[PDB]
Order: C-alpha cells, then structure tokens, then sequence
C-alpha cells in the first residue's frame, strides 16, 4: 500500500535555504523513536532524520522531521539556472545530480 511514487535512500528532492539559495536533500530513512514512521506521527513521535551531502564549503547537516515536504519540493536542479557565483551551490548541484534514486548502484564504490 505505497504511494504513487517510490522512496529511496537517495530521495531526489529540492530544499530551499532562503529565496535564491537551494540545496539537495536525501532521506536516509532513519526514524527518531523505534519505527513509528511505518504508521503515523499521531501515534507517538515518528521523526525521519535526513542528511544531505557535503559541498565545497558547507557541510551536510542532520535534522529530524516528519517529512519537511512543505519546505522541500520533489524535482531536480536546473544547474545552469543555479549557476551564478555560489561555491556551495556548485558542489550541491553535483550531488543532486548523482543522487537519482540509484546512487552507488550502477557505478562501483571506493
């Protein structure tokens, strides 16, 4: 009984940092209780902690939230439309590109 789309570790989505600054977000599928995300936050406190990828100047942070979908969209970056003069945005653009619900699946790891 899943939704229309599928959820993966990579989770290709867009996160808004302000107004003209956005960064890639990936859900590791980590609850903050004991697996309450399989039912509903209404039960206890099902919190899904996600950790993006490290950039060139900014490092990935970890935050626990029900989903934060109201802050992040479901799509991919434009790259060129994001290119301007953001060192951090540059590195973020690369990650978001690599993370496509199939990261570390086709290419061999380190």
């Amino acid at each position: 009984m899943l939704q229309e789309r599928v959820f993966h570790i990579n989770d290709r989505v867009w996160l808004k940092t302000g107004a003209n600054t956005w960064w890639p977000a990936k859900v590791t599928s980590v609850t903050g209780v004991e697996g309450v995300d399989g039912r509903s936050s209404e039960t206890g406190t099902s919190t899904v902690t996600v950790l993006t990828y490290p950039g060139t100047q900014n490092k990935a942070t970890y935050k626990n939230v029900d989903s934060h979908s109201s802050a992040i969209t479901f799509f991919e970056p434009s790259s060129e439309k994001a290119v301007t003069a953001n060192e951090d945005l540059l590195q973020a653009i690369r990650n978001a590109e690599e993370d496509k619900e199939s990261n570390a699946l086709r290419f061999e790891p380190t």
